[PDB]
């Protein structure tokens, strides 16, 4: 009668299952609770333990010998052996058993057809799970896997497929077919949605909506009314914040949206706050220091009821509810460094920081992209010196990121011609100023050195870049800034999108920009290079 339990879902621990050994008295009894164990061990991603302890197994009657066979092409479907596990399937009686081994079986097959990039057919898999589920929760988990299939399919296998006469695979199909043709255009999206819960009501999904769709099934457009412009405009950072400012409204134009500017050189920012909360805005650019950034995460319930883009990033930045963080900041130039380099085929690269605040969280930045690209931690050395560099190449003789002057730049490879000339080197965004790349002993001495920047100097003939240049005094920081604020414009705008819409994606003077989990704005950087006189964009 115990044996029986096998049958049904499995809630407990592993070490629960486990530890009533000790109190099972009877041969079967103590090899169901081994079976039990071996079941979780898997979902606890404990391959081998559960491998291990099947190997700890004795003699079982018919029952047991069944549940087995399904954990072992479960092990199997986990370490690759898609014949072997589908094998071990084709051997039981599908008609033996339960509901919940059923789920069991087809979960195994939808893991085989993943394993072999076969989508479709694991969606089919788990579409017959969903049948033998009893558990809600287990419910959502199955539908927001079946999803996540969809979502990594091919996009043309899914328009052409057909559903094959299946009303369940019939409304999957509709579903990603609809996601995937207006995703760039979510409110048009949010009505497909809402006629798809209309067209399916009685599939699985017009009751347990996926997650990641929640957000999208009403997701409503921003409604900017008013906005309040938080910049530094006298005193400090005046220039930066002018120049933010001829960004923003320049991109802005004939717009009748109304804009309220706070100078914070002359104003606290909770005081700025509390007013733009008396004059009714919800809608806040800025601040741009870090340190007037900080007044906002001390105290995230100031901006209650808003939606703020904040113009910079701290070490005390995370999520917080329509907070969204957007500055120019030289983490994403490392992130985008790591993506680089991976591409082109780097691995452990060395980088040199300088050993400062700034350098050490820009390395960070780099190394934990790297180890999601890499799966290992790279060679991050500090640097006081251009010329400390000699010594790390000095330990092994590959490719180079570094953060530094263009000149400070210059001499690092000048010291790594006679170590190491053919070197690939990687710098960011700082290595490019107008003083350099005017010059051709400057321009020849880099040939092969390429860096990143933002997407706007591809074309320096356009008049929109002529006008620029010559008005920033051919400085590139203050038409970085200048950028900045138009796309600021941009973001303001798509502001609601940018949260609520997954993997959304704008083209912007900065580069192409989008969000993490913390809201924090993420760009994809343009890297250019020089080639033999010249300055071309070799990627984006």
């Amino acid at each position: 009668n115990f044996t029986q339990t096998l049958q049904k879902d499995a809630n407990a621990s592993s070490e629960f299952y486990i530890n009533k050994l000790g109190q099972t008295q009877e041969l079967e009894d103590q090899q169901t609770y081994k079976l039990l164990a071996a079941r979780v061990l898997i979902r606890e991603n404990k391959v081998e333990q559960s491998a291990a302890l099947l190997r700890e197994l004795g003699e079982l009657n018919d029952a047991q010998k069944l549940d087995r066979a399904l954990i072992e092409a479960r092990i199997s479907a986990a370490k690759n052996a898609n014949e072997v596990a589908q094998n071990q399937l084709r051997a039981l009686d599908l008609n033996k058993l339960s509901p919940s081994q059923k789920s069991r079986y087809y979960e195994t097959l939808a893991i085989v057809a993943e394993n072999r990039k076969d989508m479709i057919e694991a969606v089919k898999a788990r579409i017959e799970m969903d049948k033998n589920l009893t558990d809600v929760q287990r419910h959502q988990d199955n539908i927001d896997k079946t999803w996540a299939l969809l979502r990594s399919a091919n996009t043309g296998v899914i328009n052409n497929a057909s559903d094959e006469g299946n009303a369940a695979l019939g409304g999957w199909l509709t579903l990603i077919k609809a996601y995937n043709d207006y995703i760039r255009q979510p409110v048009q999206l949010s009505q497909a949605l809402q006629s798809w819960k209309n067209a399916y009501p009685n599939h699985a999904a017009a009751t347990l909506f996926p997650k990641e769709l929640l957000t999208l099934l009403n997701f409503q457009q921003t409604n900017v009314s008013q906005i309040g412009l938080l910049l530094p405009l006298s005193g400090d950072g005046q220039i930066l914040g002018t120049t933010i400012q001829s960004g923003f409204n320049d991109a802005k134009g004939n717009s009748t949206i109304p804009v309220q500017v706070f100078d914070t050189s002359m104003n606290s920012v909770q005081d700025i706050i509390a007013q733009a909360k008396q004059a009714g805005i919800k809608t806040l650019v800025g601040p741009l220091l870090k340190q007037n950034l900080d007044v906002i995460l001390a105290d995230p319930a100031q901006i209650q009821g808003m939606d703020v883009l904040a113009l910079n990033a701290t070490p005390n930045s995370r999520a917080i509810p329509q907070l969204c963080y957007y500055g120019l900041s030289p983490e994403d130039e490392a992130e985008s460094a790591a993506n680089k380099m991976w591409n082109d085929g780097v691995r452990n690269p060395l980088v040199a920081m300088p050993q400062n605040d700034l350098g050490q969280r820009v390395g960070n930045a780099f190394n934990v992209r790297w180890q999601q690209l890499a799966g290992t931690d790279a060679n991050i050395r500090y640097y006081n010196l251009p010329a400390d560099v000699t010594y790390f190449v000095q330990e092994n003789n590959t490719a180079l990121y570094a953060v530094a002057s263009p000149t400070e730049l210059a001499e690092m490879k000048g010291y790594l011609t006679n170590i190491v000339p053919n070197l690939a080197i990687y710098a960011s965004s700082r290595a490019s100023a107008s003083a350099t790349n005017t010059n051709t002993d400057f321009i020849a001495q880099m040939n092969g050195v390429q860096f990143s920047d933002i997407p706007f100097f591809k074309d320096t003939n356009s008049p929109q870049y002529q006008k620029l240049a010559k008005s920033t005094g051919g400085e590139y920081q203050l038409m970085r800034l200048y950028a900045m604020g138009a796309d600021a414009w941009l973001l303001i705008n798509q502001f609601n999108e940018l949260r609520q819409v997954p993997g959304y994606r704008l083209s912007g003077l900065t580069g192409i920009l989008s969000a993490d989990t913390n809201c924090n704005v993420e760009r994809d950087m343009t890297w250019y290079q020089y080639q033999d006189g010249a300055i071309v964009p070799v990627a984006n």
